[PDB]
């Protein structure tokens, strides 16, 4: 198999190959070490002084780049910096998702997420829950969270997604990006004009102008980046292991406590994310045993971290009522998620009302394959045909 240990999935587990990789080896066309113990991930993450993120880096580099960001250096990204300019900038974001914030969109996230059901109630049973609801929330929800006009999602989705698409020619990649900047520029001076509760008016009501319409730009697309496949990936997933273990799907069933453990379990069971930004180490250090260069890589495997033995004696079940586990599928350290409240808020939501409108929710055949979508930088599934 000529894709990286680390990308290799078994089901809705890591291989087994991963998941029998030491808690620190060499892997190899450049080769990085790669972290896979709990402890020696969230040492590498949380320990900024000694491993920074590098640059100008891309989730995929593989077979595909089919619809696949474009950095070149975009100011305002929070992944190419390190303490104390990570700081700022982070600080800097920051008031756009605040708990009270998320809070507020609560209400907002369900509308959407009912406006999605309602569209797949419509097609009958079965539909492909794929298409009409883990591909179409998140979006629209980073959309609400940025402060996009309802009327113009489709086209802003378009517009972000494709100046960034390299499988578009460049003449149309570029007028893409032409009308992208000219809208966002236009929202942006609303914003600075009378702040609304979106992520921009939040930004610049708090810091004006010390906030740069550069900055902007950059928080916006990254943050339409970032919170978009992993959340698609754990809506497909995250149904299907429900349906795997139906009895569970009672801690949506009751109180709100309950459908976040649900989450959070779900999150780290499925760890959709391969890993995070590379992190190469400022100096020459021994790390679980290893000896360690200065400008060495260093690959995370979140999902085999989650999975670690040392975790719990059934770290590889799930079980949404087991004794929570401090995973690390939102990483570890300053970079930690930013809108990790917002994906928990997000996620609760959907699976909540999913069930509550769908209660004999299945699979429209048990015997039916499963459809894993393997070519981003997020485990999910591109189909999932459901009945109700
Ligand atoms: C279940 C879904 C999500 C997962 C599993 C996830 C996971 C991650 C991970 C592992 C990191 C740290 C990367 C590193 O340290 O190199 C990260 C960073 C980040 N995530 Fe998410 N994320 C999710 C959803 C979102 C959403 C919904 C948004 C936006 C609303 C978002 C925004 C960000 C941002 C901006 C960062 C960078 C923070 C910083 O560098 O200080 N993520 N995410």
């Amino acid at each position: 198999d000529p894709r990286p240990l680390h990308i290799r999935r078994q089901g809705l587990d890591p291989a087994d190959e991963l998941l029998a990789a030491g808690a620190l080896t060499r892997v190899t066309a450049e080769t990085h070490w790669m972290a896979t113990a709990h402890a020696v991930v969230r040492q590498v993450m949380g320990d900024h002084q000694q491993f920074s993120t590098r640059r100008r880096w891309d989730p995929r580099d593989e077979i595909g780049g089919k619809g696949i960001f474009r950095p070149r250096e975009l100011v305002g990204n929070l992944m190419d910096y390190d303490p104390p300019e990570h700081t700022r900038l982070r600080r800097k974001l920051t008031p756009g998702f605040t708990l009270r914030k998320m809070q507020r969109m609560a209400p907002y996230i369900e509308q959407i997420v009912n406006d999605r059901l309602d569209e797949m109630e419509r097609a009958g049973s079965p539909a492909d829950l794929i298409a009409f609801v883990a591909d179409k929330v998140p979006g629209a929800v980073l959309c609400e969270l940025v402060g996009v006009p309802r009327d113009d999602r489709d086209m802003f989705m378009k517009l972000c997604h494709g100046h960034l698409d390299a499988s578009l020619s460049q003449k149309r990649r570029a007028a893409l990006g032409d009308k992208f900047s000219r809208y966002l520029l236009a929202m942006i001076a609303r914003e600075r004009k009378e702040p609304g509760e979106g992520m921009i008016g939040a930004v610049v009501a708090e810091y004006g102008d010390d906030a740069t319409d550069e900055e902007l730009r950059g928080f916006c697309v990254q943050v339409m980046l970032a919170g978009d496949d992993n959340i698609s990936g754990m809506i497909g997933l995250g149904v299907l292991a429900m349906l795997r273990h139906p009895e569970q799907i009672d801690a949506f069933r009751g109180d709100e406590q309950s459908a976040q453990r649900a989450v959070d379990e779900l999150i780290r069971y499925l760890t959709v994310p391969y890993s995070p930004t590379p992190r190469i180490a400022r100096e020459d250090l021994t790390l679980a045993g290893q000896e360690i260069k200065k400008g060495d890589s260093v690959i995370c495997s979140l999902p085999a971290a989650n999975r670690d033995p040392a975790l719990a004696p059934d770290v590889d079940r799930l079980d949404v009522t087991r004794e929570p586990i401090p995973h690390v599928a939102f990483g570890h350290g300053v970079h930690h998620c930013l809108g990790a409240a917002l994906a928990r808020l997000e996620l609760r939501t959907v699976f909540t009302e999913l069930w509550r409108r769908f209660p004999a929710l299945r699979l429209a055949d048990p015997a039916q394959d499963t459809e894993f979508r393997l070519t981003t930088p997020a485990y999910g599934l591109t189909e999932l045909m459901v009945a109700w």
